[PDB]
């Protein structure tokens, strides 16, 4: 039993809710919240901009030190950093950005990072400003992640479409 509430069950291990991931994290304080990161950990907009703003920019400060030490992530890769006031940990995961021409097959590699964590609160990778089809992203999620994932979808219209088209 865990504290996630109001989610629709899609599969054995994947759950989904129309929710603001920032507000969801603030209320649940999950062990892991996933950020929709880029390779530079520049949290300017989308989910990343919202999460960073909620930390009063502490996420960005920590991220800049991480990059200065380690260099950029790989597309499809991840790193674990602090969750600040939102979660114990933040798993920064880089899905491909179609608006940069990155290969969409890297989306499966991105979701594989979730399997290193038993339970996660997460957005749909490569959705929103990353330019992928969220229905495709949900399919890859369900077919790749084996751990327990609670997906927060900000847009109600999109949430209803994801549910209604789910196979
Ligand atoms: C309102 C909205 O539109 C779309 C769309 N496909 O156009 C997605 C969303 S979201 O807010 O519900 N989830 C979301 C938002 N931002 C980002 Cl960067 C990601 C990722 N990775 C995921």
């Amino acid at each position: 039993v865990n504290s996630f509430s109001g989610y629709l069950k899609l599969t054995d291990n994947v759950y989904i809710k129309n929710a603001d991931i920032v507000e969801e994290a603030k209320k649940v304080k999950p062990t892991v919240v996933v950020n929709a990161a880029n390779v530079y950990l520049k949290h300017g907009g989308g989910v990343a901009g919202a999460l960073n703003k909620a930390t009063n920019n502490a996420m960005q400060v920590e991220s800049d030190d991480y990059i200065a030490t380690n260099g950029p992530l790989k597309v499809g890769g991840s790193c674990v950093l602090s969750g600040h006031n939102l979660a114990k940990h933040c798993l920064h995961v880089v899905g491909p950005n179609v608006n940069k021409g990155e290969d969409i097959q890297l989306l499966k590699s991105a979701y594989e990072n979730f399997n290193q964590h038993e339970v996660l609160l997460a957005p749909l990778l490569s959705a929103g400003i990353f330019g992928a089809d969220p229905i495709h992203s949900l399919r890859v999620c369900v077919d790749t992640v084996r751990t327990n994932v609670y997906l927060a979808v900000f847009d109600k219209n999109l949430y209803d479409k994801l549910v209604s088209s789910f196979l």
